[PDB]
């Protein structure tokens, strides 16, 4: 049977989500909604969409939807969120997951009272390269994992995309380093402590842009969680997040271009991790654009067995938790106790 | 017309001084001294040295040397350099410079008032590829630097060739670490503050054998040193330090191989970075090796010139610094203050 969703949010990114809606097994979109009329009417058109609402509460008043998407900026997130607990509509939210962890968890009590699943959209664990340095790590092949880098350093101009990046006076860490810090936790599990630094070297706008984030894992590992969008190189990389991880018995090597390189007792093996190419994507977002379909089809696997998702609310908080550690950290020039903020 | 010197410490890493002493324009070797005369039968045997000592107390008591050159190891490190001060004689003093910053203070004030030159004889710097970095970076063809990963990962069996490595309470960052924080040093200046996590993994040392460095440079950059000898690669990248400098307008990339790249406003550059293999050199130690007739041939060229040295006694006290304050940072949790313990 056919579950029928909701977007709100019909912008840049939400493009991306209309189109792996349409290939996931198991659901589509029966409606739209934007404060926008002209992003209302533009992706209604192309994704031939016939019901359209200029504000969400019209939207839920009406009804006739299994699930929400969320595809807002920031500033939404809760009242939409809590507008979907209150109608018991299973919700999909972008990230950042909200302002400050206290929202956050807010909206995760909330959706736990009215007894209806909330996953954020939290995409880059669920790309085909760190899905596989997963798969590795978990098979043995190198032993107990001790130490990890999760690196991510672009001059990639995400700027004009996403015009509002260039706005606040919080950036990276906030943007992507969000990203990057969930896949620490999704290979090397959950953080006890953390210390941050950030720099502001583009003078063009208001927010940090290269960040340095040295985290103490719980079960005794150390990563260092690197980003910068001030990084100058001869072969842009974006958006790819290269990662080693050594362990007991061997290392994880994967480098630019998708490539993995894996050394263990019995010797090494190179993988090419690189992802599928959509018919909708377009280079160089089709990594992402991939993972995109990935957690949405999750998504909708699960709505429909009942299980709990992989980046759930409940979850999240405890990536989002670093986000506002590393802040917190950066300003007073401290190490910060994660299992104090819980 | 040469400067005579004398060497104290006919160990494993003195045959490749005095091979060097032999390169170097304008110095030689007229005197050895140790207390094992299985060693100084050896090394005089193997350079042709008619003087030949069992103390070094005798040997400064006969005296007929411009210089001495002190390879022990630590223990002996303050009472030579001691005695080369009330001597009047100029000192090269092998790394770890001393056993507690405290007696390198002391050591540094003893030369300055017996007014004679004292330099650590730290060559890490002097490697022909980390030259290059720091030419590239001064030059300013990357703009001003604001990051940095200065990365040493080996699974390289170190113990074979120095067995006392096995045995202390402390390893890596005494050994290794010491290295990696002075080029961090060199390349980004001088640290104001110091955060360090270690770890022991292998089970048959008594030492850590993997740690982890976040330096906040005065200058404002923030860098990354990282040091495993538990690392277990498909290539053995041992003894190669590897190096990322993002700077305002380029970034630096010296990678395994001695390969280096440069982007900048005007392209990206790749160039050889590789030492020359001396005749007496034998790979993969070449790259330390060529560094000790580099340091040596500086060291002779400032004694006549009466120039400062590079690695000066008074300069590696800021690097003996760090290592210290590693140490406090990885068993206390905590940030350390380097300007407050200098
Ligand atoms: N890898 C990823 O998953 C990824 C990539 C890019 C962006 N994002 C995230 O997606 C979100 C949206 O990013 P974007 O670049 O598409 O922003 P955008 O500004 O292009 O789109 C936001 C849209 O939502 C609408 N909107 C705002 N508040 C609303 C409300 N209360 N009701 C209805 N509509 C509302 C706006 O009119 C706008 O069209 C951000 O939170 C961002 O962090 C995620
Ligand atoms: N890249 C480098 O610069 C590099 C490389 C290896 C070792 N080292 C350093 O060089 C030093 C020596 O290392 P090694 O591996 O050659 O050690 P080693 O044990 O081979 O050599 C030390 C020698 O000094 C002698 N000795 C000790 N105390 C003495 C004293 N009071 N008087 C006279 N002789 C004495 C010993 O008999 C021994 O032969 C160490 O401090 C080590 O940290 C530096
Ligand atoms: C990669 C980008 C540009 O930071 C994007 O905002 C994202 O969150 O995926
Ligand atoms: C670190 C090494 C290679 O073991 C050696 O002691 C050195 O200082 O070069
Ligand atoms: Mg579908
Ligand atoms: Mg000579």
């Amino acid at each position: 049977t056919e579950l029928k969703g909701a977007l709100i949010g019909c912008g840049f990114f939400a493009v991306n989500q209309m189109h792996a809606w349409k290939d996931v097994k198991g659901a589509g979109i029966a409606a739209i909604c934007d404060r926008d009329p002209k992003r209302l009417k533009l992706v209604g058109d192309q994704f031939g969409i016939e019901r359209r609402y200029g504000d969400a509460a019209a939207l839920f008043a009406d009804g006739g939807f299994d699930f929400v998407d969320i595809a807002t900026t920031v500033q939404s997130h809760r009242a939409l969120v809590e507008m979907a607990a209150a109608h018991k509509v299973p919700a999909i939210c972008q990230k950042p997951f909200a302002k400050s962890l206290s929202d956050a968890k807010a909206m995760v009590r909330t959706c736990e009272n009215a007894d209806i699943p909330l996953m954020v959209h939290e995409n880059f664990r669920w790309q085909t390269p760190i899905q596989a340095v997963k798969a590795v790590l978990e098979s043995g092949a190198i032993g107990e994992p001790f130490w990890g880098r999760f690196s991510f350093r672009s001059g990639f101009d995400v700027f004009s995309g996403q015009p509002y990046l260039a706005e606040g006076e919080r950036f990276i860490i906030e943007d992507l380093g969000i990203h990057t810090l969930d896949i620490a936790r999704f290979i090397l599990g959950d953080v006890a402590t953390l210390t941050a630094r950030t720099k502001r070297v583009n003078p063009k706008i208001k927010g940090e842009d290269v960040a340095t984030i040295l985290l103490d894992h719980q079960n005794g590992a150390t990563s260092i969680v690197d980003v910068s969008y001030a990084t100058k190189l001869g072969t842009e990389p974006f958006p790819e997040t290269l990662i080693d991880i050594d362990g007991t018995q061997g290392t994880i090597r994967l480098s630019q271009g998708y490539r993995l390189e894996v050394t263990g007792p019995n010797g090494m093996t190179i993988s090419d991790a690189s992802p599928q190419l959509l018919s909708w994507a377009s280079r160089p977002w089709h990594n992402i654009q991939e993972s995109v379909l990935a957690i949405q089809q999750h998504w909708t696997d699960r709505l429909s067995s009942g299980g709990e998702t992989s980046t759930s609310g409940a979850d999240n908080l405890k990536t989002f938790a670093l986000v506002e550690a590393a802040y917190e950290s950066a300003a007073n020039g401290r190490t910060v106790d994660i299992g104090a903020m819980l």
